[PDB]
């Protein structure tokens, strides 16, 4: 089939850069090339048409050109919204084929974590399980670390934590770490510690509780 | 344009399961329909084109079918190597519509999301808006539906979701959803509810606090 290579594989730029991907196909494919933006989530949305044809709707900042074997596509000046997985799709013939895709990630400055803790709810605990929940609020970058400690004690493998994806709004991550412990391990213990250590802080941050 | 709808957003499955998604457009596109799979983190593969027209190569448990309004697609035996997210696509005509996409996931222990609601500080308020939070928390699978209730009425078109994508799924989600009103909208009511519902929840978990 004709193989499509994208480039880079991700890239991170600060808001008002210029961004420039990169498609090549295995062969000529004349001017038969579309450019997509995959929002973290959702269904790819058709941004350019046939190399260079920008849909109706699509900011004046998009732009691609290029013919044959070698595109390109390009974002004159980076904004939070364009926080995005770009693809390269050839329609010369099926399969439809798309390239890797390119991840773009904003720079932007530090941000602190704002932390809170969540002990686990009466109805929670009537399951057989307690979840304390530590949750650490825009921050960048995305390297935070939340060690929990019941009674002092440090944990582990007994944690699981979601961090989002880049807020398109001001590009900050929020991430939640989530303790759980069977319904007898917990009531064993008191004071439930959360600790959190981030760039943005001068020292480490811990949030607790002591149990009911 | 031309909108397509899939249905269902998610859906949890064993391994030799038959799996049905469906596809409906706005209005008749004839056999113009594709049929995509995306695997997580990667760029999407055509399987299906012409709305039954299986791709040289794809393992024939997947089949397509439709025509006008309506399409399907079917994997006859789920197989592990199919749990991916799948989109339709119709090409009558520009910008080349994609529906919201059906991730299909396998059946694990249902876990159930622990709740949480935060109001607005008036920091925000003073800005002139009021944004009412509602975190489901570390909950599977990722069917799960947030409803607002402001003094007791259902609200719509004022809320916004932003599911975590899991990375490593062996895991769970979170979902934010966030109802933003004007601040004297907001201070024109009293009870600001979220009831979420979920198939770990024997009831429907409504979580609200009261302005004051």
């Amino acid at each position: 089939d004709i193989q499509m290579t994208q480039s880079p594989s991700s890239l991170s730029a600060s808001v008002g850069d210029r961004v420039t991907i990169t498609c090549q196909a295995s062969q000529d494919i004349s001017s038969y090339l579309n450019w997509y933006q995959q929002k973290p989530g959702k269904a790819p949305k058709l941004l350019i048409h046939a190399a260079s044809s920008l849909e109706t709707g699509v900011p004046s900042r998009f732009s691609g050109s290029g013919s044959g074997t070698d595109f390109s596509f390009t974002i004159s000046s980076l904004q939070p919204e364009d926080l995005a997985t770009y693809y390269c799709q050839q329609y010369d013939s099926l399969p439809l084929t798309f390239g890797g895709g390119t991840k773009v990630e904003i720079k932007r400055t530090v941000a602190a974590p704002s932390v809170f803790i969540f002990p686990p709810s009466d109805e929670q605990l009537k399951s057989g399980t307690a979840s304390v929940v530590c949750l650490l609020n825009n921050f960048y970058p995305r390297e935070a670390k939340v060690q929990w400690k019941v009674d002092n004690a440090l944990q582990s493998g007994n944690s699981q934590e979601s961090v989002t994806e880049q807020d398109s709004k001001d590009s900050t991550y929020s991430l939640s770490s989530t303790l759980t412990l069977s319904k007898a391990d917990y009531e064993k213990h008191k004071v439930y510690a959360c600790e959190v250590t981030h760039q943005g802080l001068s020292s480490p941050v811990t949030k607790s509780f002591n149990r009911g």
